[PDB]
């Protein structure tokens, strides 16, 4: 599924590039405007600061509520996905390969293989890596 991983990354890259482009365009327009300077906000700045402190306390309480909602979504999504996965496997009938009909076999043959068997097993007890080994002597 290397193609799926590549496609997933491609979409992520597009989203990042789009978000960055929009942010840059907005920042430029926000500073390009000279109306804000003429309008003046120094008086509102002090008012905004007091308002922000009040909002901050209100925001903190709301933030906690939002955090809980976010957790619920994560809990609800993970659980339903686990259940849906099981349902899919059940419908599939847990099959390694999808095939129809029976595999006909016949025409017996005999012969030998020039290439000896790989034999993954080393037929050796071998020592455990837990004991380890010494790379230095006590002398020095």
């Amino acid at each position: 599924m290397d193609v799926f991983m590549k496609g997933l990354s491609k979409a992520k890259e597009g989203v990042v590039a789009a978000a960055e482009k929009t942010k840059q365009g907005v920042a430029e327009a926000a500073g390009k405007t000279k109306e804000g300077v003429l309008y003046v906000g120094s008086k509102t700045k002090e008012g905004v600061v007091h308002g922000v402190a009040t909002v901050a306390e209100k925001t903190k309480e709301q933030v906690t509520n939002v955090g809980g909602a976010v957790v619920t979504g994560v809990t609800a999504v993970a659980q339903k996905t686990v259940e849906g996965a099981g349902s899919i496997a059940a419908a599939t009938g847990f099959v390694k390969k999808d095939q129809l009909g029976k595999n006909e076999e016949g025409a017996p043959q005999e012969g030998i293989l020039e290439d000896m068997p790989v034999d993954p097993d080393n037929e050796a007890y071998e020592m455990p890596s837990e004991e380890g080994y010494q790379d230095y002597e006590p002398e020095a």
